[PDB]
């Protein structure tokens, strides 16, 4: 509200918020009070949520699906200026799949200039990977071509969310 109003203002931005299922995307939106959305289903089993806030638009969907739906993802790339990629830091077994999904998205032709915010989510859970190991595990340390940042978060209690969004808004072009 007053916080979102100060961070976003009347700024115009097109943002994707992606991550594997269970990473914490729905919780992040509920915590920011972005309770309403519009669902589109471009093919059975592929659900997209779109949230508008003033001159901001988010598109949100789970990655990690069937390979055959990957062509449909690029319908959402044109004009996208910010990618928010949400990672469950307690799920050590799927970090390599999250790495491969991320690099698949940012290597698309139409995604060459989006900056990358990582939410390193679920920092409160037993033996969650820390921001600095997430940097290495997601292969970010080797990305020299663009600006990126890893924000530790606990989406259930709201920690790190406003800090992450302040990075994104201050760095987007
Ligand atoms: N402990 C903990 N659980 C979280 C956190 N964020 C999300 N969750 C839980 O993880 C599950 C998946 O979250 P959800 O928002 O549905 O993920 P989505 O599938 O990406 O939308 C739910 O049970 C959330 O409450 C967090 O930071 N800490
Ligand atoms: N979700």
């Amino acid at each position: 509200g007053k916080v979102l109003s100060k961070i976003f203002g009347n700024k115009e931005m097109r943002i994707l918020m992606l991550g594997l299922d269970a990473a914490g995307k729905t919780t992040i939106l509920y915590k920011l009070k972005l309770g309403q959305s519009v669902t589109t289903i471009p093919t059975v089993g592929f659900n997209v949520e779109t949230v508008t806030y003033k001159n901001v638009k988010f598109n949100v969907w789970d990655v990690g699906g069937q390979d055959k739906i990957r062509p449909l993802w690029r319908h959402y790339y044109t004009g996208t200026q910010g990618l928010i990629f949400v990672v469950d830091c307690a799920d050590r077994d799927r970090i390599d799949e999250a790495r491969q999904e991320l690099h698949r998205i940012i290597n698309d032709r139409e995604m060459r200039d989006a900056i990358i915010l990582i939410f390193a989510n679920k920092q409160d859970l037993p033996d969650a990977m820390k921001p600095h190991e997430i940097q290495e595990k997601l292969g970010l340390t080797r990305i020299r071509d663009r600006n990126w940042y890893v924000q530790p978060s606990c989406a259930t209690s709201g920690d790190g969310l406003y800090e992450g969004l302040t990075w994104l808004t201050s760095n987007y072009k």
